[PDB]
């Protein structure tokens, strides 16, 4: 088990916050978190669109944001208030997901805040600060507190990670080999769409996991000949260790 | 066991109208549900083509529809009037599948004869209309009282529900992921179709099921190093819950 | 067992040409018959070239058709000379290939000698010339008295036909509700390639098993949300029966 | 076990050079053999661009070439120095990984030195030249020193010899027939892609294995009846043997 805080005010809150099993209200607040949760999806997905586009203080996007990062932070705040252990604190998973969804926007608008209104400035990078929008999205993870699904899945990719690995080495090595083969068969042909090996890559992945866009493709018959070879040997190498992995997960999932 | 009517006509009715297996006409009856069944499909899938279209009494297509909901309408009929309990008959799914095939004839012909002669209509609204002649098509499912594949399919569907919700919920977590990854790698360029995240839902779930149709795949380096780990990931969260799907159909089907 | 003919040369003559293991000339002669298919093969497929298509006596094609004619035809009455039961030979399969690979030569040739020289003809009808042409093709077949391969594999699909009938069954139904839905879904919108049902079944095959042309997809939201749970469904109804054929193959094929 | 050299210097060498869980010595000489390793293939796959294709004494990609081929035939020659039994290296595999990953680079420059300061030559042929410079390729398995994956996967490639056999066996049977149904059944069409059965052989083999690139896509009703049939075949022939190699996989990996 874990220690429970055995006090008056700190045990009752902790197990309101902590145990969604327990009452009414730890059953509304967990609901709460799920809708907010929800929302702020909705949000970070539906600003992107070509109308809002276009080419800050009341639009109806940069609200909701304020709204949902304020709830977040309450919440960390209070869950953390009443913590028995601090080196439990540190060792979990949840929090770090927790506060990594919290630093972006701080980060967004701290940034702006100082320096615009005193300095001038690039922006500070084009690609920096489109570095950081992408950070945005893990706010999806916090869902980990309220499915068991993503919590065997992360069990599963733990304890599997050999196998990935393996599953990794094979399709590098079976890509680079037959890039090569199919950039050699076909360079004295002028209307081929390889041009050198590391464009051949592309070619070679789409056709050994069978998925084939259309672009790239074979022409003469030494191609072919090897664009064959491809996709027998992609399901070869891609179902070597996908047993082991559903097997593991098999385990975990039904063990309880 | 259910109970017998014990009765002189009605038990002899119920007898014919539930069992195929006692005599040469319940054979007889089974044989032409069967066929009626068929018919009808062939006549709802046929009248859809371009010719026919064009831009009532005695069109070929208008009759055959009526002769069909006739023996559908008697046979449903004749199968509830010598019914033992009408709890069961209420609490089944067959009769259900029934009077819902049953319906829609009986709206659209009701609609447009008080209507049209009465009143001044838009005809209720190009959707409302649409709609019903969509749900004409569940006469298939009453095939389900001539094979055991589809009882069987149906008891594997009811056990498994929660699987299927796994699997949905991996797909959905995948997809929102890996749009944002691809629609934030390839801004810059110009000539892309990923005008929005929205837009690249399309792209994830038919990269990672792995179709490909072929329209909007990626061009920079930054995209195609994102669409090939969507490509392989596809595999590893469609493949998680099949086992159990595929071993209780097994079980079920090769249980007698 | 079978029995023997236990005679002076009849009962030699069939165990030369029916046990490849007795002797060095049993060997020969089993080469021999393979050489022999696989030229035959050769020649099939390589006279439909555009080249010598153009717009008989002494051309390179017609003469090779005629000796490997000659030798099966040998094989076959030779190999019947010295059979001891008759019904055995009529129930046999692998007799029933060879004439229907010996038939069509004889057709074609008896046809033009007869008719041309005393009769005004059309042909018979372009189909009936054609369909012959395609006949011609089950020479591959009498590999099945050289490889353990192919006759494993015809035991395996006489076991398990009921389960081919369930996949079939599976896959029309499949078929048939997704036409419908994604037609429906696209009617109102002019630029679609979907013209009547009948024309989305290529769609919903081409989906459900994953190969995806490129050809008539989605554009409509409406269409997206169905074309994907095609996707989805495709891989459930193919993957059910597919464990009792690779398990009857496997218990074949390592019996011994 | 192996004998040992059982020496003064010899013996210790071999140690070195052989056993790398030893000492320190021997970790440090194993990331060595696997950064010239890794340098050598990237300086393979890189030379190949266009922007250094252009239309030897100083340029860089001539001397990183000499430098690792100097290293490999250093390590050769010094882990052949000290070895017990001859035949034992004769009959090893990994050395003639190494021999075969030496010689062209030898050939290349011996044959220029000689015959271009001397004689007048073609080059030797357009083919020749072209030829070599594929094998140059066969460098990455030098990885399976120092990898258990790819030892594993060479083992189970050997113990499963026949099933890869029927595997293409019935590939090529199956890709034949349908071949020919889809040649046949759209020669009456003008507006087809297919001109020669030998024509149809890659759509065959892009549609069993479930890549479909999306060319040559069948346009006839017939034609669109056997591509169907082939989609569902090839996944069952495709299907047959892949347990067998999975489960020799799995037992000679977690053997241990
Ligand atoms: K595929
Ligand atoms: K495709
Ligand atoms: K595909």
């Amino acid at each position: 088990e874990r220690p429970l805080p055995r006090r008056d005010f700190q045990r009752q809150v902790w197990l309101l916050f902590e145990y969604p099993e327990s009452s009414g209200p730890a059953r509304g607040i967990a609901i709460v978190s799920v809708l907010v949760i929800l929302i702020s999806i909705v949000i970070f997905c539906l600003e992107t669109l070509p109308e809002f586009r276009d080419e800050s203080f009341s639009d109806p996007f940069f609200v909701v944001e304020t709204l949902c990062i304020i709830w977040f932070s309450f919440e960390l705040l209070v869950r953390f208030f009443a913590c028995p252990s601090k080196a439990t604190f540190s060792r979990n998973i949840m929090n770090l997901i927790d506060i990594v969804a919290i630093i972006p926007y701080f980060i967004t608008l701290g940034t702006e805040l100082a320096e615009r209104q005193g300095n001038g400035q690039q922006a500070m990078s084009l690609a920096i600060l489109r570095v950081i929008r992408l950070v945005r999205v893990f706010r999806i993870f916090k869902l980990s507190r309220h499915s068991k699904g993503l919590q065997i899945l992360g069990q599963t990719l733990k304890a599997s990670m050999r196998e990935l690995g393996l599953l990794i080495f094979f399709l590098f090595i079976g890509v680079i080999l037959f890039s090569s083969a199919v950039y050699f068969a076909e360079a004295d042909d002028p209307t081929s769409g390889f041009s050198s090996i590391p464009d051949a890559f592309w070619w070679a992945v789409v056709t050994m996991t069978t998925v084939g866009y259309g672009d790239m493709h074979p022409v003469t018959i030494g191609g072919k000949i090897v664009g064959s070879l491809c996709a027998i040997a992609g399901v070869l190498t891609i179902a070597l260790p996908v047993p082991v992995i559903v097997s593991n997960f098999n385990y975990f999932y039904h063990r309880e």
